[PDB]
């Protein structure tokens, strides 16, 4: 559903840049008259490309699935994924390609080029064969520009691989071969495997400088996309961008993790989701956020009300380039906690909504030394402790001063959330239109005990994912399944 | 222009409107209302695309039974907009005979399913009633009604001009302002534009030109005006529409004639830019008109014209009188210079306009220089360039397109206040998705803002946002991001 190819993605004064042998203004144009196409997955690793008068367009089947031929709607629903598409530069131009998997049919990925609907083109197929650490791949891919010089798309490995391992698959995207593979140690001998990816951009080229993924096993790893030496004035240059800098790809910190995810009892919480990055508030380094859960599995269908999934918030101070051989050691007494305290039915103007409020404890960040305090926040997902088995599966959204998510609580129930990405907490200014006014206000506040607050957490209709667009007005919007609210990324 | 999508108005703005309906809920049930395009056909013939350009509806005025660049204009172009009658919201789709004959139709669009006949409207209910060229406004009005607001026409039955109130639901004549020309010259209104001084709604003024150069304006709020608040809605009812006239006594707020001192035509309805001081409205207009065969010809013998006049008397003001202007109260602006160029990768043949100051009062408040205007000319080559289309005034640019017959397309964005070169790049003329120095030009070796830029002839006047929500002005063809100023 979010696959969606119409017009160009980029606008062309950031794509251009990025590659000088091109133009992509010519191909942008191209694209304002192509046939808009929505590639929706299914089952297995099929394809079904069709929308706009939802006419059957295309199908695509996998080998492994036209080879073969020889739970819940909630679950069902994430396990059919969605495949990801992006424009691309490759073959000495521009294109639009799609990134699919076999999803739990099999251990598999493959692209599509889907520039033209009326000519869509297999690019490759990956199996085990190709890539021996392969997993079933829920992790979504993202598509970018790396110092290598080169388009790719650059993944998780996926779970339940051949040797449970997890690493950073860098496919090339013309050739699906395995430009690097950068494998995480983490704890052994127990099941791991890496989610989606995200990656960082530093200096706003374009060209992709970290990656941050979480795995199986609640690790939240960085990976230095960038060579092993630097330009220290501007660690973050292309001009030895080549071939040779993927050898010097590596997993940040000295392999040390970011973050490794624990319940309140100590238990280990598997992250799916993409993390998100915020500039820190000093401008000194991101702060990183991704939440806990997983859903891949029969089993998962089931809420595990055992403990409570959780959404972080951790400082990475050493994101200019610097050598970063390690990392500060935290653990949730270094956050600051923040919970969802409140959930209650209330009406917004005439619309009626089952709402939910969020602490807002301040963080500090640095003693008057100037050495740090706390690190980072966290949020469990529960109101008052209490434990539903919410979690997070979906990549969430951050724009202006505020993050975007939206959890699923198998029964399945979705909950959208708009916090403040250098709190965890409560915004100081209201996020959603709650009220249906096509303009955040006060209608969409609500009195808690006696002070009118900024609703953090909302109850939305059918699962959906979160997609972030701007309604005719210029005015940003997030949207799930049914409803769209009119966001206020802040002052 | 006339795309028949999701509701038309933020809820905030279009509820407290109409107080007795919900537009909340009519909005959410148009987010899954089947998208139609509208295009009005040879004179009459009206018909409704979907997304898809598939014959999905098509109309035919009881007139019709009755028995290139140029067909564009006569041709069409429908109004499309939500509107309160009958106790609820509907999207609503005014039409004209145009050069088919002499009438307007509304129809209920707000299900693309089961569209209604609201009214058809005629001589026989009109006398007065022209060629509808005229491009009419849905509005809001103090009579506490709906209304399509539109010029008479031309060469009606007596050639007078007069502004046309409708009544949304029922297509009567609530209200016929005659205007007073010039004796024997053939006159008629055309596209007026609405004035919402208090940000409430409800139009308060509306401003047309007619075929003879003159700028009227119209009082839509009634006689007796409370000065703390003169546009208040607290009296609005039936009882105010007998007090809708002709504002200034009768008086247009401006005549425009050539720099030869003939009368210069207005067809395209004038664009309101609130005055720098803070007091009274800009008027701006352009000249020229292209509905009678004999237009398809450039008039190469004088230059039309872009004016930006100082309307001080808008605040409720009985304003029984206004101001007596010429060119010679008004700073002049030219277009001195035409070159083709290059942005980033993208050739385009533009023209540089002059930045000439406007200065408006004494030190005592008293009215020096009244406006501005800009011949439509480059280095005083006149090539019959005139303006037909509608302008789009925002932040602080008016943006607008001009035709040349021969039809060469001109898009200009200039300065509301001065009616000169902007102090900032207006267009990206580089396909950057986005307004930087890569579209400023070099002008005397200093870069300057490029005020127009050559359309492929072709279509008229949008203005969109882009996915990345920023403003985005199309012209059939091509459409080029904006920078409505800082
Ligand atoms: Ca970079
Ligand atoms: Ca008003």
């Amino acid at each position: 559903s979010p696959a969606t190819v119409g017009k160009a993605q980029y606008l062309t004064y950031l794509a251009q840049p990025i590659e000088p042998s091109g133009n992509y203004s010519t191909f942008a144009e191209a694209q304002k008259t192509r046939a808009p196409r929505v590639y929706v997955g299914a089952n297995d690793g099929m394809l079904h490309g069709f929308d706009t008068d939802g006419n059957e367009t295309f199908a695509f089947i996998p080998s492994a699935v036209f080879e073969k031929m020889h739970q819940g709607g909630a679950h069902q629903f994430y396990v059919d994924g969605s495949p990801v598409v992006a424009d691309a530069f490759f073959g000495g131009a521009w294109h639009t390609v799609l990134i699919g998997s076999l999803r739990a049919g099999g251990k598999g990925l493959f692209a599509l080029d889907v520039t033209d609907p009326a000519n869509i083109k297999l690019l490759w197929e990956i199996g085990v064969d190709q890539e021996p650490d392969l997993g079933y791949s829920f992790p979504k891919p993202t598509v970018a520009r790396l110092h290598n010089g080169k388009w790719a798309v650059v993944t998780g490995n996926g779970y339940s691989s051949m040797n449970d391992k997890a690493a950073l698959l860098i496919i090339d995207m013309e050739t699906g071969a395995i430009t690097r593979k950068l494998e995480v140690t983490g704890r052994t001998g127990v099941p791991n495997g890496l989610s989606s990816p995200r990656l960082a951009d530093n200096n706003s080229d374009g060209v992709a400088d970290y990656a941050y993924a979480g795995d199986l096993q609640g690790n939240l790893w960085r990976f230095d996309l960038i060579a092993g030496k630097v330009n220290q004035d501007d660690p973050f240059s292309r001009a030895n961008d080549g071939p040779a800098v993927a050898s010097s790809f590596r997993v940040s910190f000295g392999g040390q993790p970011l973050y490794s995810a624990v319940d309140s009892a100590g238990a280990a919480q598997a992250i799916t989701a993409a993390p998100s990055l915020v500039r820190h508030p000093t401008r000194k380094g991101y702060i990183v956020i991704f939440g806990t859960g997983k859903y891949f599995e029969n089993a998962d269908a089931r809420a595990d009300t055992s403990r409570a999934q959780t959404l972080y918030g951790i400082w990475d101070q050493q994101t200019k380039g610097e050598a970063a051989g390690s990392t500060p050691r935290l653990t949730r007494g270094n956050l600051q906690q923040q919970t969802l305290d409140l959930q209650a039915d209330s009406t917004f103007a005439s619309t009626a909504r089952t709402i939910r409020i969020a602490s807002q404890n301040p963080v500090n960040w640095l003693n008057n030394d100037g050495s740090t305090k706390q690190s980072g926040w966290y949020l469990d997902f529960m109101v008052n402790g209490t434990l539903k088995g919410e979690m997070l599966i979906e990549d969430m959204i951050a724009i202006g001063q505020v993050v975007l998510l939206q959890t699923i609580t198998p029964n399945a129930s979705n909950w959208t959330y708009g916090l403040d990405p250098y709190t965890g907490g409560r915004t100081s200014f209201t996020v959603f239109d709650l009220a249906r006014q096509g303009v955040v206000d006060s209608k969409s506040d609500y009195s808690y005990n006696k002070q009118n607050v900024a609703v953090s957490g909302t109850e939305q209709k059918g699962l959906g994912g979160l997609t972030l667009s701007t309604n005719e007005q210029g005015n940003p919007e997030v949207c799930s399944s049914g409803e769209c609210l009119t966001v206020n990324p802040g002052p």
